[PDB]
DNA sequence: GTAGAATTGAAATTCTACCGGTGCCTTAC
């Protein structure tokens, strides 16, 4: 009686004012639930109109919505959005004026305005959450509610604060919604808001259009670069881990004549507006970006994503791929994946305070690591991480359309173990390699390492394949590359009995 | 002192830099 009656008031609204006809599965439930009084939390990765599920109770309650959202632009493009829909939506942001914040002000508490767009930083200074407790209350909503656990314990504390202001309105609901959050930011979510025994409902990660496949870095420029040739003209991202690398790369490839720029957080704000609007409009091929470039991209037909280095874990690599095919048609997803970008990571993970926080970052990180080495379905990796059960390989990343194929290894862990323990384990990667290709430089003649009986030894194949190999030895723990001195390849205990040669050894061919 | 890109005349030689990154808010004691 008294729920069918609101969700008859809701269906008004999703009419009236939105246009369309039914609603989809699960958008009932979430929607009465809020209507009911409860919290919620609402994990839909899918699409494409999450906000909906706060948007259309907001119209039927009576009294204000405040929305959180973490970005100014993503605040203007929801206000602009609801305004053409007729409906009283505003927002607070630095770049008002006073007297255009004044009449929003007097706008909320006059009851004109329906929704509000906020940042955290400025809803949780407290003056103005006094002025709050004036106003008709009626729901708060976060958007992009993943931005409470991985900003709000270090970058933008205020986002961890909003549990205060759930506090002190418990009878307003709360709704938390997000495209991307595993078990932990679920849980870090409920915790730091303070949503009290939340409607938790989560809609599937699948995305059978994004092809991932995975490419291992041995010449990353030249691997990129026959990459986005192969893509003759498709409008892509090319995601790299610094500011530095971004431009690098950026300007590398309009070297080649290729329609890229840079995109990141220390460019003017212009240029990186100039340079969003262009990509949107189909007038840039490729934006090279930090993470910067993400939230509040409504582009339907980016085709490729490449991540060029490995992000710091599987929830930004999930939203970074996600980026593709947002128009249902086949797109790709592409990591080049070097282990030594793995361990540059995991180097400044544990370089910040101990305890439970760090074990979390550090326990994701693992797991991008061991997706980026998996020998399965990357799919069945990615979706079993977000707790979503499937067994059956999906037909469409690397792995399943070229699956891993090994040989006996047992020769080569030799000549490349062999050859490590000659150079008294002092010496990195790349001079290993020279050494085994028997190539001579400078320093094979001037320290006299043409004359060992290693030496050329592995000449008969490429220096990709004793990369290959090598890289191989580390992850299988018996050669290690302490960064300690200096990434030298030392040796392990578990090097002897492959190096003397009676336990058998199986090695992968390289991706 | 490694590593990758670029430079040299394909493997050797300099040549670079050696590594984070995300955004609100700025209303003076
Ligand atoms: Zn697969």
């Amino acid at each position: 009686a008294e729920v069918y009656s609101q969700e008859t008031l809701a269906k008004q609204v999703l009419q009236e004012t939105f246009g369309y006809q039914q609603f989809r599965p699960g958008q009932a439930t979430i929607i009465d639930a809020v209507l009911e009084g409860r919290d919620c939390l609402v994990v839909m990765p899918t699409g494409g109109g999450k906000s909906l599920c706060y948007q259309i109770p907001a119209l039927v309650k009576t009294g204000l919505t405040i929305v959180v959202s973490p970005l100014i632009s993503l605040m203007k493009d929801q206000v602009d959005q609801l305004l053409a829909n007729g409906v009283a939506a505003a927002c607070l942001n630095s770049t008002q004026s006073r007297e255009e914040q004044q009449a929003v002000l007097a706008g909320c508490r006059t009851g004109q305005v329906r929704l509000l767009y906020i940042a955290p930083e400025r809803l949780m200074m407290d003056n103005f959450i006094d002025t709050l407790g004036y106003w008709d209350l009626a729901m708060v909503a976060v958007d992009e509610a993943h931005c409470i656990s991985q900003w709000g314990h270090d970058f933008r504390p205020e986002y961890a604060a909003l549990g205060q202001l759930r506090a002190r309105f418990p009878a307003v609901p709360f709704m938390a919604l997000t495209a991307t959050a595993d078990d932990t930011t679920r849980r870090d979510i409920v915790r730091l808001l303070g949503l009290d025994d939340p409607l938790i409902e989560i809609s599937s990660f699948d995305r059978p259009n994004i092809r991932y496949m995975l490419m291992e870095k041995f010449k990353p420029l030249d691997q990129l670069m026959r990459y986005v040739q192969e893509q003759r003209g498709k409008s892509g991202i090319i995601y790299c881990n610094s500011r530095a690398k971004v431009e690098d790369t950026a300007a590398r490839l309009q070297s080649r004549g290729i329609s890229a720029a840079a995109y990141h957080a220390g460019l003017e704000h212009e240029v990186r507006a100039s340079v969003q609007e262009k990509f949107q409009r189909d007038d840039l091929q490729i934006v090279v970006a930090t993470v910067a470039f993400g939230m509040g991209i409504n582009k339907p037909n980016v085709r490729f994503v490449v991540h060029f280095d490995i992000p710091r874990n599987i929830e930004s690599y999930y939203q970074e791929t996600g980026r593709a095919g947002r128009d249902g048609l086949p797109a790709e997803a592409m990591l080049f994946y070097d282990p030594a970008d793995m361990a540059w990571l995991r180097r400044c993970l544990e370089e910040k305070a101990p305890g439970p926080l760090q074990d979390i970052e550090r326990h994701k990180l693992n797991a991008m690591g061991a997706f980026a080495e998996a020998q399965t379905c990357r799919r069945l990796v990615l979706l079993n991480y977000f707790g979503e059960g499937r067994q059956a390989p999906c037909g469409n990343c690397d792995i399943c359309l070229d699956p891993p194929r090994r040989y006996d290894g047992l020769v080569d862990a030799q000549k490349a173990l062999s050859a490590i323990a000659r150079v008294e384990q002092r010496f990195g990667m790349g001079y290993v390699v020279e050494v085994l290709r028997g190539a001579n430089n400078q320093r094979i003649r001037e320290l006299g390492h043409d004359k060992l009986k290693v030496y050329g030894i592995g000449r008969d194949q490429s220096q990709e394949h004793w990369v290959s190999v090598i890289r191989q030895l580390i992850h299988l723990g018996v050669v290690t590359q302490n960064i300690a001195q200096h990434s030298a390849l030392q040796l392990t205990e578990a090097a002897r009995p492959f190096l003397r040669g009676e336990a058998p050894l199986m090695l992968a061919v390289p991706r």
